[PDB]
């Protein structure tokens, strides 16, 4: 209850398919700042179950590596609400998509961070202003942008 932009409608299988972390936001600096930081994850690929649930595919830099990780976020009674299994409680938004260009979500435990993806390694400016218009709400602290050289790089090196 802190993210209350949900998209109405979603068809989750809609969003199957190959995304690019275009940029990232969060509520403390170091949820991004350092490499290595917790929630800095570069997202790969998001496969939907045929029971609704959403696998992804992403990778994190660990231990001076680009580590590959796979998680699955179950799906909820809300079609944009979907729970992750760690220690804590921690659910991932869907804010908006337009399923063939863009999509906005947010994951939150208050400790959140926000991405923009995009379907190809390109600067979408169009869905760089409905993320930053989705953000001005919430109480972001850092902010991370990606180039295309950088976008087909493992971890965006
Ligand atoms: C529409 C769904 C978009 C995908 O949402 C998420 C992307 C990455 C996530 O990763 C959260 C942190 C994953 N852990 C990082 C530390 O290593 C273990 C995995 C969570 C949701």
């Amino acid at each position: 209850l802190i993210v209350t932009q949900t998209m109405k409608g979603l068809d989750i299988q809609k969003v199957a398919g190959t995304w690019y972390s275009l940029a990232m936001a969060a509520s403390d600096i170091s949820l991004l700042d350092a490499q290595s930081a917790p929630l800095r994850v570069y997202v790969e690929e998001l496969k939907p179950t045929p029971e609704g649930d959403l696998e992804i595919l992403l990778q994190k830099w660990e231990n001076g590596e680009c580590a590959q990780k796979k998680i699955i976020a179950e799906k909820t009674k809300i079609p944009a609400v979907f729970k992750i299994d760690a220690l804590n409680e921690n659910k991932v938004l869907v804010l908006d998509t337009d399923y063939k260009k863009y999509l906005l979500f947010c994951m939150e435990n208050q400790s959140l961070a926000c991405q923009c993806l995009v379907r190809t390694p390109e600067v979408d400016d169009e869905a760089l202003e409905k993320f930053d218009k989705a953000l001005k709400a919430l109480p972001m602290h850092i902010r991370l942008s990606f180039n295309p050289t950088q976008l087909e790089e493992q971890c965006h090196i």
